[PDB]
Formats: structure tokens, C-alpha cells, sequence
């Protein structure tokens, strides 16, 4: 797999940045994602897990956080300076595995505003960290450390299972969803992609793959979703918001409850 050329500057960035934060913590720093499985908008991040053998002091993490707000940007604010994800999770955590893991932080241009200030996310639960390592194992480049397959081991598919279905209970009110109204949509499509197939695609993919399957009136939300992502068309998403509302109900309703593996 190869980088894109035109994120080696900033991805080399961040890596030197986190070689020095971490230095003898550091086990490894893995690129994942669209950049590497493909579907890089303009507006996409750069997606990094950085893997450390011991938590992260309350200095490395404020260094780390600020530093790297300067080597982000707000995503569509620049074509050269992309936002960048950046997870951060113990080895401990991931070999043996630990359900639900816990990741040490997580840097994200929608913490801009409390990163700002000083206000850190600490280390937590995240059932997201067992679909991170599935889609690594399958998909990444090592930027430092050993390639995922070496480090990494697979989690039980009854794991991946409850980890794909967990945001499903996340989403059941207006509130859970306004916002975030495209991006819940195409993530749906996403889950719904893997858990009928056992394998992992991009956003615009895995809308293409269920159109077809959709009831028209459920269909057309998609569509609307997948345009927007595209950038093909801003839509009203507060006029939208209860056909999404029963996107989601619908989607919660015929999902399938187990694999039909990875
Ligand atoms: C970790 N990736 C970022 C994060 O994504 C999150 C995103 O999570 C969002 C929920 O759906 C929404 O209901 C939730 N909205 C509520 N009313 N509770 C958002 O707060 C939540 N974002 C968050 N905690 N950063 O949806 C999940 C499927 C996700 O992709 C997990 O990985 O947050 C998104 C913005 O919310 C960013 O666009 C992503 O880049
Ligand atoms: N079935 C799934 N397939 C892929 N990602 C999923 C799935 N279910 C949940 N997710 C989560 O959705 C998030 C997607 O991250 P992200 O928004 O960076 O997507 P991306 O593929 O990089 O596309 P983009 O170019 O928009 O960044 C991840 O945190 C991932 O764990
Ligand atoms: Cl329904
Ligand atoms: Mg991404
Ligand atoms: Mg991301």
C-alpha cells in the first residue's frame, strides 16, 4: 500500500512530531483510513494510531495535543493542510485483547475549541478501538514500528459484532443525531456493509452497495447523504432531519444481528 503524495509532508510532520512526545514509549504509528483505503475527499483527515507501551504523562499529552493543533486544520479550510485523527492506545490494551479497549486520547479538530483551552478528553472506553485495529490489520501502512499484522492480533468476531452494533443504541433520539445527519447515514451504510459481508469500505461504496436495497423513500436519504458527502449538493438537513430520524429507526430494524465473517 502506498501514501498518497500529496500527505507525505504533513503525515511526516506528525510522525517526528509523535516520535518526540512519546520517544521511548513509542511502539508504533500505523495510517489508516481513506488515505490508504481509498475515498480521500477534500475534506477528508489524515487517520493515525499511535501505539505506546506506558500511559502518557499529563505533559506528553498537553505537548502532544497543542503541537498538534499546529499541524491540523478545520476540514475543507485548506487543500494542503488536511485535520488529522490521531488515537493514541496502549499496547497493553490491544495484546491481550481488553473488550471494551480503552484508548489514552484522541486528538480531532472538533476538540479545537477545548483543546484551546487546556481541556483534554482523558483515556476512556471506546468499543470504537476494536473496528480501528480490524480495519488496520486489513488496510495500513506502518509509518514507524512493524506493520499491523505482526503486531496486532484479530479480535473475536463475537467482539467485532457488539463493536459494530454498539453506536446503533447511540442513535435514538433527534438530538443523537442532529449534527451529524449525513455522516450517521453513510456510517449505517457502512455497518450495515460489513456485518452482510465481513469486510470493510469506503463511505461512497458502501451507499452504492445499498441503494438498491433500499425502499425509494429510504433510498433517497441515502442519496441525499452521499451527495452531500461528495460535494455534490448542501442540503437542509434540519428539513431532513426526520426522514433521517427514520433512516436510522429503519436501519436499527433491519440490520443483521450477525454475520452472514471478517
Ligand atoms: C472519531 N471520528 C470522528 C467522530 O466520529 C464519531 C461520530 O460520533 C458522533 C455520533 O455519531 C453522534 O451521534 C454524536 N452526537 C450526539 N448528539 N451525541 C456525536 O457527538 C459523536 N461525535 C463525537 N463524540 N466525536 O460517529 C461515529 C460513528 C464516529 O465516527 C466514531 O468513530 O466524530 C465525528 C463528528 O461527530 C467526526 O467527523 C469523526 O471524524
Ligand atoms: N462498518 C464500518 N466500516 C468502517 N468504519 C466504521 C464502520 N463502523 C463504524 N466505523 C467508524 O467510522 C469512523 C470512520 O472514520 P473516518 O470518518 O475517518 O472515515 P474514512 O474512511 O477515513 O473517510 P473520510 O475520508 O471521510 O475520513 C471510524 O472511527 C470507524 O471506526
Ligand atoms: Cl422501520
Ligand atoms: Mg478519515
Ligand atoms: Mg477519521
Amino acid at each position: 500500500l502506498s501514501i498518497p503524495p500529496s500527505i507525505q509532508c504533513q503525515t511526516e510532520a506528525a510522525c517526528r512530531l509523535i516520535t518526540r512526545v512519546t520517544g521511548d514509549t513509542l511502539r508504533a504509528i500505523h495510517l489508516y483510513g481513506s488515505a490508504v483505503a481509498g475515498g480521500l475527499k477534500p475534506n477528508s483527515d489524515i487517520d493515525l494510531l499511535v501505539t505506546i507501551c506506558q500511559p502518557l504523562t499529563e505533559a506528553q499529552r498537553a505537548t502532544l495535543m497543542q503541537e498538534l493543533l499546529a499541524l491540523s486544520s478545520p476540514p475543507g479550510a485548506s487543500a494542503e493542510k488536511r485535520a488529522l485523527e490521531v488515537t493514541v492506545v496502549l499496547y497493553s490494551q490491544l495484546v491481550p485483547w481488553c473488550f471494551p479497549p480503552s484508548r489514552e486520547m484522541q486528538f480531532g479538530e472538533w476538540l479545537r475549541e477545548d483543546i484551546c483551552q487546556g481541556i483534554y478528553e482523558p483515556a476512556q472506553q471506546d468499543w470504537d478501538m476494536v473496528l480501528l485495529i480490524t480495519q488496520i490489520l486489513e488496510t495500513s501502512i506502518p509509518l514507524k514500528g512493524e506493520r499491523a499484522e505482526r503486531l496486532f492480533t484479530p479480535a473475536p468476531a463475537a467482539q467485532l459484532l457488539k463493536a459494530l452494533r454498539y453506536p446503533l443504541d447511540l442513535w435514538q433520539s433527534t438530538a443523537d443525531v442532529q449534527g451529524d445527519e449525513y455522516h450517521i447515514v453513510l456510517t449505517l451504510a457502512r455497518i450495515w456493509y460489513t456485518l452482510s459481508t465481513g469486510r470493510f469500505t469506503s463511505k461512497d461504496a458502501a451507499a452504492d452497495w445499498l441503494l438498491p436495497q433500499l425502499p425509494e423513500d429510504y433510498a433517497a436519504t441515502l442519496r441525499a447523504a452521499q451527495r452531500e458527502y461528495l460535494g455534490l449538493e448542501q442540503q437542509d438537513w434540519h428539513i431532513l432531519l426526520p426522514a433521517v430520524v427514520r433512516f436510522v429507526d429503519f436501519a436499527k430494524a433491519h440490520i443483521p444481528t450477525q454475520f452472514t465473517h471478517h
